[PDB]
């Protein structure tokens, strides 16, 4: 219709004029898609006034370079997002950020930008609300009958992780799942024939995916909005559409690559507003029919959730438990004192691995915490990540699980599993999900954990296996550089616990986390109870677990050298020298302590080392001499290599002796003072 | 026949036997897929007392936790590796760790285990075979003519980088490829039904890959060798070979998931003995008929590898300019004064990104360095990473580009790009090959990186956009963990050039590595020429740009800090202190100079500051402050970011006269001692 066609100009005349005023960003696909977003908002429910609408469905942009688009679409429905705000795209501290932030930008559910991910994210976002679905409807009572759109490129198309979300989403069956391709042809390097020929169409039905094709995405939004209908038919399978755009659509430069991700020439921008009935003089035009258009679209879905909201009151009636339960996860809140189930252990309990620790942890928790789920990458078995009777999340025809399960057979995709337990706690409902894998293989998922804790996700790494500690595996399996790199990436929480009350703390961090995610470090190998250990010390992060006044040394440990520190102090005894232990289980949490408790911690006037078998990198944050392991690790029985590298308790006493040694006659303040 | 099975029942028994003594790993592949290793390995060309012959057939273990396979096909064979070694399977120091590593093991191409990326090594084998032919091959001299045989499992084809090569590889008609697919239905959480039920022939023909399907690869060893046969008919497609097998034929708990990673029990052993004719009571078993029929097969390889000798003296005698270049390469050696082609730069040259300036040292080099080829991931013109005047690599048939090409289109494929690499730098003949992308997404490829300095290729990462200078792209897009990440991976040269000469030694390292990969971190943003740079200076890793007898502080920085901390100089002067200036464009080779060097850098009774706008981790090994960034960037102009964090000649000043007054009356030793 007329006021269509004005929406859609004026979607990609906002985009273009963003870009322009930054001098800085990406036209292209924006002008190629807005016909799409236009069709696809129009088919959602959403309320602009309230984001967090937990029925509401969801919208996905993976090629976040677009977010000129999405930032155009949010500002026209009137979410406290403006036209004042587009004006400052990519300006420093604006709501309009060069890629959309979910913690920067209202209606961005997730951070894209980096390709790939997004999809990846939607495919969590649809798991989450089949399983909320699974959990709470009632006859009569749809709670959660929501969908999930999603747009992605080529380039989204190309990284590996979206092949594993997207093979694991047609396994699934996530017919609630609706993603569109931008089918341009074009990438930063030029056409997709220089490295992309693959029959894309094929391999997603390989998937199991049902595909719809639109031939003319430029302009047929009667046929975009005909291909979601159709997919919301077929309930089993999750959707492409596959839609034929030209990239740069209106452009002088449309279908080049040159359109991807620069301004168009100020002449380019005039010829498009005048081509489309607007003036070439006006920037940030935004027709009131257009406002008008999209507010009747609001007013109706407010009245959806209106309705919604009486639903929902009408099942807290029928449904008491459950509704109390909804309405708590729905306020954000754990179940009052859930953490008394967390397990408690006392120094004449046996010697466990953390990872069995960790299984006894979820064993306790999940039945106490619903909106725990969670999984592992193929390694159920060896992280210990399933408690016994639970059912696996499975579509129910399959007869391996249902909907309603709580554990997840990521298989053999890390990548995907990060970035799938980021769209997990995307959809909220107070979502604490977690996934397992070796510590080394978190690695693989770099790129979604980054956004985890960019995103201010509390999602849950179970990351077993963590050291040399696990043996003959060898050195392609045995982490060195992995806590180093993701303790130097802001907002991670990297738990390293000693023992059965560590690990309880740190799962109590883990769940209890609004806006951090949690890596816990956990071994292969068992490790004794340690005297002096609590889940209140240890919820410190970094707490002194052998205080020694006097001490001519505190040895600082993590996980299985907390062990290790304390029988070197007895090797030390024995050399005239007292040693105090710190047990240092989460390096961020610690930091966020008072400097007081830092200092108690960690104090003045007394040398410091630290011990953990794999980088020193970070560490002199806490210590003045490092006992680390900076070479790659060996294929042997366990003990064997600790005894190669030193780390047994003589080897450290010769280390602690040295320390010192070193320090004997020089003024030692604590590694926590700064000059800045 | 009677001694083909008798040789397929010693590599099982040989293996579960390994497995057995080790009381550790995984026999349950070995035994599924003992009759295709046979079988290819018939087909297979090679030499066990001749490890680097070029036209070599390689064969890669992608699923390497079956390395108990290889190393029975190796010990078999007569490679440097014997039944003494199998003994010692997984035994700290052994040559047949847990799983296979191309620096221990004698026959290991690469290093695998880590799933997904032997494949992707054997499609960059197989690329580089493709290259190499199409630069030296002549009629009648088919110097290079040789496949690429690779074994995977269920795993690696979850694995997203594998799909990323796959399709990669299809695009690029790689018709030496042949690699195996053990669908055994079977993964470590159970069957393949929970979490794998894609249509991957499907999907493979969808890459335009070839498909040979050997319904019974248990035991129809003929089947297999045609299916070899009938690939390599197939000149323009690469092959995925299904092999359905049953994991751990032969034992009682085949076809389960129990046998994929532990050792069998003693009396399944004895029953698989007697089975097959083998002497329950015997471990380590080799049959000589085994023997012999296996070096029957050796001494017809070493007569073509000496025909070979033979077809390339002749080469050399008809193409003398071609064949002086092949020998040079095959002898591991650059041409002669290769490096005076490296630009060089005085003060009065203009300021330069460092990405403009990789892009002319590539520009100079590659046309003297032949065995120079590397690509990027879709970020071409971005990374800056082609000559102009080079032709891709690519299929003639598609009129793009050719296998002589030396530029390669990688798409959005970090990950298999890097694992790619490796492959290329496995195939030898002194390939020095590259990798374009943003630095931030370097991260991306983190399982296959960390793989290159395990293996010791000297792959080298052309890592652009390394920080907030990058501007309004916005933290998704800027690095703050990643350089810590990698610098805390043994065996990672991290270059982060400061100008243009720093850059040509950045080069310089780069492509004279002979077993250290490369990140070269290099910015958007323009930089100037430095006063006091060099190649031979900056070849040293670290080194002082400006020297201040009298010093009152250090300032050690990298890349674009470096000239942020000149100018710092300058306002400290005027503020009355005395600062040097250290340029540390390379931790790793700086660290390996000799301590007197060192010292002479970061000398003792100084106070040393280090600036870098990254993570301050592990600059504690060089500078006693660190002025970082361990908070996410921002999107805005790069200049303005800059400001608001306080790097600005004022800010590092600040920081600097708060280190001097730290420091008052302290005494202070250079950050290179250590008490250990
Ligand atoms: C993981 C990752 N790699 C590389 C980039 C850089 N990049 C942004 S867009 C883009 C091109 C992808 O092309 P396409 O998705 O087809 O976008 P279109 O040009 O059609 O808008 C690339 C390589 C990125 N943002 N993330
Ligand atoms: C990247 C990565 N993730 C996880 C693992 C752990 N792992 C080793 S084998 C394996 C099972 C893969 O199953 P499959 O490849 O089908 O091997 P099969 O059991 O049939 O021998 C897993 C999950 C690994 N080695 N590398
Ligand atoms: O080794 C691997 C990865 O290649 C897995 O098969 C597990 O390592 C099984 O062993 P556990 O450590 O769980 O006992
Ligand atoms: O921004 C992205 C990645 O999303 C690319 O489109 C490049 O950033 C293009 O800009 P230059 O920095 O090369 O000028
Ligand atoms: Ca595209
Ligand atoms: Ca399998």
């Amino acid at each position: 219709s007329s006021v269509d066609q004005k929406a859609i100009s004026t979607i990609r005349l906002l985009a273009v004029d963003a870009v322009a005023a930054a001098n800085s960003g990406h036209p292209g696909a924006p002008l190629g898609l807005a016909p799409a977003a236009h069709a696809v908002f129009k088919k959602m429910r959403f309320n602009p006034k309230d984001t967090k609408w937990i029925n509401r469905d969801r919208f996905v942009l993976s090629n976040g370079c677009a977010c000129a688009l999405l930032y155009s679409m949010l500002v026209l429905y009137g979410y406290d997002l403006t036209v004042e705000d587009l004006k400052k795209f990519r300006q420093l501290g604006s709501k309009t950020p060069g890629h959309p932030e979910n913690t920067d930008v209202p209606g961005a559910e997730v951070t894209t930008g980096p390709l790939g991910q997004g999809i990846c994210n939607g495919v969590g976002i649809a798991l989450a609300q089949a399983q909320f679905a699974a959990t709470y409807n009632k006859p009569d009572f749809p709670i959660s009958d929501s969908y999930t759109y999603v747009f992605l490129g080529d380039g989204c198309l190309m990284e590996g992780v979206s092949s594993e979300a997207s093979s694991l989403a047609g396994h699934l069956q996530l017919g609630n799942l609706i993603a569109f391709w931008d089918d341009n042809k074009i990438s930063i390097d030029g056409s997709t024939e220089v490295a992309f020929t693959e029959d894309v169409i094929a391999r997603y039905k390989s998937y199991g995916w049902h595909i719809v094709e639109v031939s003319d995405a430029d302009t047929d939004i009667t046929a975009i909005a005909a291909a979601i209908d159709e997919a919301k038919k077929v309930t089993n399978k999750p959707t492409l559409v596959r839609l034929t755009t030209t990239i740069g659509f209106g452009s002088l430069a449309q279908g080049t690559h040159g359109v991807c991700g620069a301004p168009l020439k100020a002449d380019d921008i005039k010829q498009l507003k005048t081509k489309w009935g607007f003036n070439p003089e006006e920037s940030f035009a935004v027709p009131a029919e257009v406002t008008a258009s999209y507010n009747e679209h609001v007013a109706e879905n407010q009245k959806i959730q209106q309705q919604w909201n009486e639903l929902f009151a009408a099942y807290k009636q029928k449904y008491p438990e459950l509704g109390a339960e909804l309405q708590r996860r729905l306020d954000g809140k754990l179940p009052e004192n859930w953490d008394k189930a967390l397990p408690v252990y006392t120094p004449a309990d046996a010697a466990v691995a953390t990872r069995k620790l960790s299984e006894i942890v979820l064993s306790k928790i999940i039945p106490e915490v619903p909106e725990i789920i969670g999984g592992s990458a193929d390694l159920t078995p060896s992280n210990l990540t399933k408690a016994k009777g639970t059912v696996d999340f499975q579509p129910a025809a399959t007869g391996l699980g249902d909907y309603s399960g709580r554990y997840i057979r990521y298989g053999v995709r890390e990548h995907a599993m990060g970035a799938i337990m980021n769209g997990i706690a995307a959809f909220g409902a107070n979502y604490k999900n977690y996934g397992g894998t070796f510590l080394n293989f978190v690695s693989y998922a770099a790129g979604a954990v980054r956004l985890s804790a960019l995103s201010e996700f509390p999602i849950t790494w179970v990351a077993t296996h963590d050291s040399i500690g696990l043996g003959e595996d060898g050195p392609t399996h045995q982490p060195i550089e992995t806590l180093a790199h993701f303790r130097a990436t802001p907002n991670i929480s990297v738990w390293r616990p000693a023992d059965g009350n560590e690990t309880s703390a740190a799962y109590k961090s883990a769940i209890e986390s609004t806006h951090t995610p949690h890596i816990l470090a956990l071994t292969r190998q068992n490790l004794p109870q340690l005297e002096g250990s609590s889940i209140e010390k240890a919820s410190k992060g970094g707490y002194t677990l052998v205080q020694q006044d006097k001490a001519d040394i505190i040895i600082v440990a993590t996980g299985s050298e907390v062990s290790l520190a304390v029988d070197a102090l007895k090797v030390l005894e024995g050399q005239g020298i007292k040693a105090g232990v710190v047990s240092l289980p989460d390096q961020l949490t610690f930091d966020k302590q008072s400097e007081e408790y830092k200092l108690s911690v960690l104090p003045d006037g007394v040398p410091i080392l630290s011990v953990e078998v794999m980088s020193t990198f970070g560490w002199s944050k806490y210590s003045h001499q490092q006992f680390g392991l900076n070479r790659f690790g060996a294929s042997g029985k366990a003990p064997e290599i600790f005894k190669l590298f030193e780390f047994t308790p003589e080897g450290v006493a010769e280390r602690a002796a040295k320390t010192v040694a070193f320090y004997k006659g020089k003024d030692v303040v604590s590694p926590l003072r700064s000059a800045f």
